[PDB]
């Protein structure tokens, strides 16, 4: 299902750019 799996993807996709400039 795709219903609450964008919410998840939040801390994720935060993260990754949080060490983009990594």
């Amino acid at each position: 299902f795709f219903h609450h799996i964008f919410r998840g993807i939040v801390h994720v996709g935060k993260t990754i750019h949080r060490l983009v400039t990594g």
